[PDB]
């Protein structure tokens, strides 16, 4: 047991009768215009108001949202509250109060840049977090990085309260006031991993992604989604699409309707990077889940193939792996066509779910190292995704055994679009 | 257009004011002691209480049910009534009414045998059914077969209504007056296929299954499921495992979790029989919707050969297809081991979605016809999966160009539990 | 007897086009009168929510976005209807909107008011039991004919009579959107339920009071802090209206009595110097027919009517005509035999108004003699006209289905009960 | 002031994981065969089955019941259960248990005999309960009184939970741990109070008796009502009419057309004793809610005349009323007769909502004492209507003050259908 304990500072309940706690932030709308605030008071249901004001300007507005509450087995549920600002300003540094008529926390986030070409931004990549010392050690390497993350793609697996008795909820609260130090001021992008289904019957509780999607809200609606486990979102220079790897994806489901018409969708000379979340990889040499992401891997890699993603970025492996440009679409059953082969139109499969999930690390591989692999290690650390321009982006991997600054594994993407160089 | 017009006389209304229409039976527990009675009132709700008694004794009781309604798009439907009637004795006719407050319409039905391990029984297997021509007379090969079937096992796609304008749910209600003269008698048992997802949301009809779910019930809690789209029934010697192609079964989700523990509780030495029911096939060598079914066949494949399931039935390919017991589940991203083999523990795969759908059929095979197929044929018809005894059965396949008692496939089934010997034909 | 118009009468009559807006009416959606609810249904399909609105002086085209319901009662089954709030419109100014967007549109248009004030003039129609036999359109083509300006209908309850038919067939509610929709959509009505609307048929498995009336017809009752529907209060003009609930409950402590005693606090007579209540039942009622029904809520509201000084208590139910003297009878306490209603120059007027048509029989036996707190009645089909000149006078009018459209039967002068408490009896 | 600590031994949680607790039962049909059996588990949902059998056969049964929650502005309940035994024998003592998978608790109850012309059965009626210690006072009588009553005819008014912060309803969970050693051997039959309306739209809690209606059900379907809070049971010789007062009963309401229609419906050849329960008086001659009764008596007297009402019961004024037989019903207007007469057709009014309240007994009466009221005193104490056959029912009024065996107040009833003999 390496979780950390109930009483740890990172856990500190916010002073203050009423006093929001679990600030979280994530993007609003297709294109960066708004956000979408969300926080819990324990005391009572509160104000769902929201203040906000830019930086040199001062003009205070007000956004109304709404509260909602749940329940899962034994435990009762703080008042969620979830409120949209809308119409802000890109490139623009806000200050948004919130828990507006008893405790008031003031926090901050800026605005991305408009969608464009040539617009650099900084990704983190963060998965399978958890709430162990591990996990709180790479919340650490990322906030102290030289290159400045400003929205963090999260792979899914978030909290782990599942692993607790009767998938103890209060984990839910912990893992909320843990992260806030991070994800109140920048937006965290939410894919749904398998630690979210908690799907658990023998306790009645049969409705999946219950406490999850109660406490996570996207704006999934704003790519003509019909669910928010799958949706899309437009920021800088990125076109980044998160697909729900346990929700239906056959053909003729809902996710599959709707990936097949985003697809096309995508706009490379506005958004130059197509970027895939999901949370089970594709392609993973890892013995934990190995040749589990095949259901969907027969299902959508001929698409990626076909629209030439940049990367596809997934968790659930509680490691790192960083793949060849392949792919395995030729298979018909009978024409010995079963093998990858190195595709210059492939994506590239990287596996980042190495956050610290409970404290345990998948150390055993299939070996020998297949030539679909380039590089893989089972260290704990997070992933940085720092696109410069249209045809240069680099990634790199921090471990946590080392210095904030030090990058264990880097490499140039070169856009499949607008540069697709050898890489 | 090949679809029957909406006068034909396999649509026309029962006569009397809120006269029941559209009724249809299907099991309605898991050891077959119940059953759930539908059928629709269009004039005004009505009762949805049920008359019954048994043709011997005869003492009349009723069931009370419960009523529902729905709109699709800018249709609004009928009155739905379902109702379930319970402790039944095994192998009894029964009579049964409803409509009982205004017209009053009487039907029957014959409760199965006690399971056992050698209780005969007959399955009718029809898939892709439709309101073509040639589903009509594929309904009339059913019913005036010499075997006899007792029990429909129905693999999906059942009205394709989601082919007309705004999915006009009208040809679901004429769909029900078609097939009542079947399912109102003897139980059909149903598989979710493509054609009742209707995922529409440019009309705003987003939520997978609606039509298809409300006017079709069935009894998934038996078993423990949290979803009506994937259960399993016990019915005479055999165990029937029915599976949503379209729904989830990622590892962890909930079809998935509920598959791998149904398959713990099966007891061979009680049900002999393992047949497993899901729309798209996991073996397809016709070229409309090739491989397809790959994504289920890479995560349930394994299971169904480690528990020796007996014959899997599917639909989806408007065909008729019989493969060889092959396995695929030695597969490992590089070894290069991609080939079906011969497996002797593995089920056998029929496609039998040839029931007529909308009058066409799927005859782009891909060639040579491949080692993993025994037979295929394109040609509109049925099937019927005879029970004998604990280790034969006796599947057989009639075309509609065919006599009705005429056989142009046959294969005797030895049971994987208890004839574990070659049955390749 | 069967007096309601058939179905194929030139009142009823399908606005043509694929899925043309029916049933078009509009009602004031705030508290000051900025605001505006767009009701209609469409019978095609769902169709959009949306409301395109200009004004005739500037002419920019904004839209409003609204919401869709439906509604099943017994063996029918509802279009599509359509509830759009334009809002932050100027005041006096002439508005036109459209509505049906997506494929065939119509246009109307309205005359927001002034906003409040203690001087402003303004119009009010007053119609209550309409139903759609001849006499309710001999009544309507009355109203809209009337030499001033009704500028506002205040409905005092019971519009389609559709719960006479059988199992209630709100055909006969679709058939009294489209009868009204000709002055409906062009002025508000302001709606109160009467027991026409209750439509409480548990023998057809039908137990949700109020449901069709409420489906169709909405009221800004969030506006005055309501928890219902069923009473509300907004303010026009120089008018405070406050529209109670007959039929909903009234003892103490419940909600409508709760928040009706703080809605009377509320009230400033220096800014809607007029102070107006609605209610479907009367207290005052010298006709057989419902007689002393109302005693009930007469009880809980009668001396809060007289300690605010209301200026008149608008009813209808009774099917035909009568106006009350200034009196109270408040003085009651079980013992002391004081159960006689006294003139009293601080209590209201009580007028039963609930003579436009219904299904086409009227009210004609009365008590006997003529009882002293009334000062007037008369068993006649028509409509009334409550028109403030000011802050100290206020006309009204009653004009009988039988006479010219210009003809007043009855009329007196209102004199304000908090700026001019002179007596103004018959 | 008056209200009993937390750490009370009334208050007191049974012990064992999950353990079922506020344990309440009440007539579950129309006729006597049914029972509703409620409780409320705390640590976890459980299961709602219900294990119950008879001593006279000794066959035990299984009855599958429901489970809900509520939240109450800033309180979240535990989780409250519902289930219905049915088709019950007449007259049988039957056990029953609560808490199957974890911590099994085990009660019995007398179900009443077949409803007839002679069959005797004694009512308790207690009203305005409360929590204070005057509140466990009368409970005591209640259950220590030599006349043994059987079902309890509760007038409305329960926990008095919303006199507390934000209506703290854990005060409605100390009051069912409290009343539980009576209410889970004996059903008490429920009338809605102004207490349990908790209309508190500042908090938005704008759902009138949200919390009284998740905690108490009654069989109002099985007389065909669509509400909770009016319905009817018929119980051996009396056909009980309950009464919402603080719900809309004008012309044409629910309440209104159900109370009109179930007056027809009523055999007097078969329960001859016509009870009806409301929480207002129409008849109080208390200064506290003097006329507040009113606007339901210009609705429903003439009503109660016309049918032959027995008797009326409701609480509300905090002490004891007993009327005449008295009627105002020929009131129009303006012909002055608005001064109760005598009418031996008219019901005896009794107010009894004495049971103790938060500890405050309203003392002040109007004086003098109307001829319509035969007898008031304000002192804390419950009553007891005691049906001897289809002619007589003896009513007492019992004293917390008193002994539990002294009658400070009695009056024999004869029928008013049976047997219209002035009772003077
Ligand atoms: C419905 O119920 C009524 C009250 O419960 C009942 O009226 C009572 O009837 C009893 C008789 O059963 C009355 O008691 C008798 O009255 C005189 C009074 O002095 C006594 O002398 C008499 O002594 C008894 O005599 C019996 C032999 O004849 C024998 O049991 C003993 O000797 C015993 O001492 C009784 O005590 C009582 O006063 C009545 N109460 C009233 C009128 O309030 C109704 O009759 C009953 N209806 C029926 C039974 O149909
Ligand atoms: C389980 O059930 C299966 C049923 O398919 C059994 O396998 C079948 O067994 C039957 C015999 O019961 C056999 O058919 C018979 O072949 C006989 C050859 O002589 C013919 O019978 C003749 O006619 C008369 C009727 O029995 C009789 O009077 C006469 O003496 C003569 O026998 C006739 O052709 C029968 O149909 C099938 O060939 C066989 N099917 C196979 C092997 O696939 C199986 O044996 C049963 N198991 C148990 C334990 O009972
Ligand atoms: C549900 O909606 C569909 C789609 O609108 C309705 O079908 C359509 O109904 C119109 C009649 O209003 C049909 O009219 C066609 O259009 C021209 C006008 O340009 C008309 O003059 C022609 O005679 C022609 O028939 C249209 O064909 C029809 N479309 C279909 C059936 O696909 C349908 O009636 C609605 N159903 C219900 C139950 O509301
Ligand atoms: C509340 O009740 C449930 C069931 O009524 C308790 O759980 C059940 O009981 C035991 C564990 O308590 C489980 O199996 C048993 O294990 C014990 C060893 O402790 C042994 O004697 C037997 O071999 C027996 O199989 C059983 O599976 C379990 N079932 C479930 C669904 O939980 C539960 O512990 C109780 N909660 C408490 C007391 O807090
Ligand atoms: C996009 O960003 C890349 C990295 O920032 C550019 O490549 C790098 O440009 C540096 C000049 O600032 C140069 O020293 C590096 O050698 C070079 N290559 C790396 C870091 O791998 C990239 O391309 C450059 O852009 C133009 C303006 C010229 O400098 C070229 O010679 C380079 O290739 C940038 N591309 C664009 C379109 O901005
Ligand atoms: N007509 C009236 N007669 C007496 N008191 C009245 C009357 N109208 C209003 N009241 C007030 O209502 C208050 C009653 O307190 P209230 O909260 O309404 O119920 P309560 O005192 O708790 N009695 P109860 O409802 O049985 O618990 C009294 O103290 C009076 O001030
Ligand atoms: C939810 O229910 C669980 C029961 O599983 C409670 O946890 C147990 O409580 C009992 C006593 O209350 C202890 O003996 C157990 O050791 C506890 N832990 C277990 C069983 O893992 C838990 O307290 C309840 N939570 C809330 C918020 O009421
Ligand atoms: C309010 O309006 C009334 C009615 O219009 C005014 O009284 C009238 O005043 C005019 C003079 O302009 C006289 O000719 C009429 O005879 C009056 N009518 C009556 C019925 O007396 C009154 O002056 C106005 N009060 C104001 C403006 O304060
Ligand atoms: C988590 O890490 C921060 C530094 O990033 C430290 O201040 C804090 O005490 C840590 N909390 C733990 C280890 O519980
Ligand atoms: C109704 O009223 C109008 C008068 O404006 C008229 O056009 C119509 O003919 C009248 N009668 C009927 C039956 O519609
Ligand atoms: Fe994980
Ligand atoms: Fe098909
Ligand atoms: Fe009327
Ligand atoms: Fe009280
Ligand atoms: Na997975
Ligand atoms: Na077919
Ligand atoms: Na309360
Ligand atoms: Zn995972
Ligand atoms: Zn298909
Ligand atoms: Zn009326
Ligand atoms: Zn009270």
């Amino acid at each position: 047991n390496r979780d950390m304990p109930l009483d740890s500072d990172v856990f500190r309940v916010p002073p203050g009768y009423n006093a929001p706690q679990q600030v979280h932030i994530t993007q609003g709308d297709l294109v960066g215009r708004a956000m979408i605030i969300s926080w819990v008071t324990m005391d009572e249901p509160g104000s769902s108001a929201v203040r906000y004001w830019s930086e040199k300007n001062g003009r205070k507005r007000i956004a109304k949202g709404k509260m909602s509450t749940y329940r899962f087995f034994n435990y009762s549920s703080g008042f969620i509250h979830h409120t949209t600002i809308r119409k802000l300003k890109y490139n623009t540094k806000y200050y948004y109060e919130v828990g507006l008529r008893n405790t008031t926390r003031r926090f901050s986030f800026i605005t991305p840049p408009q969608t464009g070409l040539d617009v650099p931004y900084t990704f983190g990549l963060i998965g399978d977090l958890g709430q162990s010392f591990d996990s709180n050690t790479t919340l650490s390497h990322y906030e102290l990085s030289p290159k400045k993350g400003q929205t963090v793609l999260f792979v899914g697996d978030l909290s782990y309260a599942d692993r607790y008795p009767n998938h103890d909820n209060v984990r839910w609260d912990t893992w909320g006031r843990f992260t806030e130090r991070s994800v109140a001021y920048q937006p965290w992008i939410w894919t749904a991993g398998n630690h979210e289904i908690e799907f658990a019957p023998e306790i009645n509780e049969t409705e999946p992604f219950k406490p999850f999607s109660y406490r996570y809200h996207v704006p999934y609606e704003a790519s003509q989604s019909t669910s928010p486990f799958w949706y899309s979102i437009k920021r800088a220079s990125a076109h980044i699409i998160v697909l729900s790897s346990y929700s239906a994806y056959g053909r003729g489901t809902p996710q599959y309707t709707w990936l097949k018409k985003e697809l096309r969708k995508v706009k490379r000379s506005e958004t130059p990077w197509l970027i895939v979340l999901m949370h089970s990889p594709l392609y993973n040499s890892y013995n934990h889940h190995f040749m589990e992401g095949e259901a969907m891997r027969t299902k959508f890699e001929a698409w990626f193939v076909k629209y030439k993603v940049d990367v596809v970025f997934a968790g659930h492996v509680h490691a790192y792996e960083r793949s060849e440009r392949v792919s395995n679409i030729a298979y018909k059953i009978t024409n010995g066509l079963c093998t990858p082969v190195k595709d210059q139109s492939a994506p590239v499969y990287i596996t980042i779910g190495d956050a610290g999930n409970y404290g345990v690390i998948d150390s055993n591989m299939i070996q020998p190292q297949p030539e679909y692999s380039a590089f893989r290690e089972a260290s704990f650390g997070h992933g940085m995704f720092d696109i410069k321009n249209r045809t240069h982006a680099h990634f790199s991997w921090n471990r946590n055994q080392d210095g904030v600054a030090v990058e264990a594994d880097s490499v140039w993407f070169f856009n499949r679009h607008w540069y697709p160089v050898d890489d």
